[PDB]
């Protein structure tokens, strides 16, 4: 983890860089703030490319469809509390989430959103905007403080509150038991795994495959490639100011890195040759480039 490039945000005395994705556009980074503004950034030489008014309150989550062409923003005290935007030729608002609290595009073929109220999952149609889905069951709900659905990569299941549902049926077809009070979980990217705080449960057996305690209130992001895994534990900063690398193939850790700030947010180029954090000074926050 070698820097290679910071900046803060242009023409703030407190910088408010919240979260960041790159975009599809390897030399630009996309960033929001803690006022719901999104930014382009050239991610090297610091320059603000671009400002828009997504949102009037702090972004918490922002996602960049591969294609280039869409945009997932969540933010904390709005309505439309998550949106969709279209970014060819003239960026602009192309759905709405009203209360949905967190969002993220279909994996396999980015065709659909899914989206988090709460303990309940919805499912949203790109093109043309409808909610084809509503997720939840109230026998099984385990209430995690910090539910964030999401689909397998091949969009066949989704996990909503540690619940696995077959989208076609649109039917539950597991619930992984409670063992923590805030993390839902998410899907390895091998697709054999899905991963709920410190459990790793097999998903043709439900077997439990691995105890991996370093994980424990954990967000968890992936590189491109799905080798390794980044895990930043939870405490405005959502983080503290370490997060850890592990093997994706068999939980083992790889290094601890203290970057001695605390923690907005983390992510990976597809290229996986670096990782951009956001990192509070204070709010006062900064973007760094790491190459790994």
């Amino acid at each position: 983890f070698r820097p290679i490039s910071v900046f803060r945000e242009a023409n703030e005395d407190e910088s408010g860089f919240t979260c960041c994705a790159f975009s599809a556009r390897e030399r630009f980074l996309m960033l929001g703030t803690c006022t719901g503004q999104l930014k382009l950034y050239n991610v090297f030489s610091g320059q603000e490319e671009a400002s828009y008014n997504c949102h009037n309150s702090a972004i918490t989550h922002l996602e960049p469809s591969r294609d280039g062409s869409l945009l997932l923003t969540s933010a904390t005290w709005s309505q439309p509390l998550s949106a969709l935007w279209g970014m060819k030729s003239v960026f602009d608002m192309k759905h709405s989430f009203t209360e949905d609290h967190y969002v993220e595009f279909s994996k396999h073929s980015q065709d659909r959103v899914i989206g988090t109220k709460g303990d309940i999952a919805h499912i949203y149609d790109i093109q043309t905007g409808n909610k084809l889905l509503t997720l939840f069951n109230p026998d099984l709900a385990n209430n995690y403080k910090r539910n964030c659905a999401t689909f397998n990569p091949t969009d066949d299941l989704v996990l909503n509150d540690g619940v696995l549902w077959d989208v076609r049926s649109a039917l539950a077809i597991h619930k992984f038991d409670k063992f923590n009070m805030n993390i839902s979980g998410v899907f390895h990217p091998n697709g054999l795994e899905v991963i709920i705080n410190t459990e790793i449960w097999d998903l043709r057996t439900f077997h439990l495959l691995h105890t991996v305690p370093a994980l424990d209130q954990c967000r968890v992001v992936f590189n491109h490639t799905g080798t390794v895994m980044y895990g930043a534990m939870l405490q405005k900063s959502p983080f503290g100011s370490s997060f850890r690398t592990f093997n994706a193939t068999d939980y083992k850790p790889i290094a601890t890195i203290d970057v001695k700030r605390n923690i907005f947010d983390l992510c990976t180029d597809t290229k996986d040759c670096y990782l951009a954090v956001i990192e509070n000074q204070g709010m006062d926050t900064v973007c760094r480039l790491y190459e790994v």
